[PDB]
């Protein structure tokens, strides 16, 4: 049974790392990264919470920092999951004005021919005090 290379799982956006001790959340309206490429019918999508799964020689520890990256809904770790399913590790994010289907039309990022764009948030966003984008 042939197998092709795995579905991109990297995120278009750098990493927002909880470098404190809050919990990472937004009001409703906030939290979307700034996509300048993108329709106000994109606007929607999830933070994921950066797993371990093979990356441990010495360490079996990676970065016990938390890291967490934006995905648009439909695409990603969890494109099978609806607008709203409660999972640990999973924050969902939406502007005003977004359309609840899937953005496969923008899709996931492949790390050998994009770097990730720096994750932007729009002016005076309220961010947890300790989150910083990379
Ligand atoms: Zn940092
Ligand atoms: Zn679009």
């Amino acid at each position: 049974r042939p197998q092709g290379l795995p579905n991109n799982t990297a995120s278009w956006f750098t990493a927002l790392t909880q470098h404190g001790k809050e919990d990472l959340k937004f009001p409703r309206g906030q939290g979307v990264p700034i996509n300048t490429n993108s329709s106000p019918d994109d606007q929607i999508g999830y933070y994921r919470r950066a797993t371990r799964r093979i990356r441990g020689g010495d360490g079996k520890m990676k970065d016990l920092i938390p890291r967490w990256y934006f995905y648009y809904l439909g695409t990603g770790p969890e494109a099978g999951l609806p607008y709203g399913a409660n999972k640990d590790g999973i924050i969902w994010v939406a502007t005003e004005g977004a359309l609840n289907t899937p953005k496969d039309h923008i899709g996931t990022r492949n790390p050998a021919n994009n770097a990730a764009i720096v994750l932007q948030l729009p002016q005076g966003t309220t961010l947890p005090k300790g989150f910083y984008a990379e």
